[PDB]
DNA sequence: GGAGTGCGCACTCC
DNA sequence: GGAGTGCGCACTCC
């Protein structure tokens, strides 16, 4: 398990606030979100997103170049 | 003034 | 047909 599961954790929080707001659950979004909600900065975000999704806690869709995240628990339309 | 948010609506996709 | 996605702004906050 690469990605810190706390960190894993506030990802998914985050992705669940974008959704919600009915935007792309982008990594810019999501960097936004995680600094509102704890104050850490974009690279950590970026770093423990990546850990995240290679340890397969969270899910990333691909439309020509740009990246969506899921939560496991809520994947909606995925193929 | 600019960041952040809410959501109606056009478009996607099954 | 319609549920899902997120774009495009009206709106709110400081
Ligand atoms: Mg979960």
């Amino acid at each position: 398990k690469l990605a810190n599961p706390l960190y894993t954790e506030w990802i998914l929080e985050a992705i669940k606030k974008v959704k919600k707001q009915k935007q792309r659950p982008s990594e810019e979004r999501i960097c936004n979100a995680v600094s509102s909600s704890h104050g850490l900065d974009r690279k950590t975000v970026l770093e423990q997103l990546e850990l995240s999704v290679k340890d397969g806690t969270i899910l990333k869709v691909s439309n020509k170049g740009l990246n969506s995240y899921k939560d496991p628990d809520n994947p909606g339309r995925i193929a």
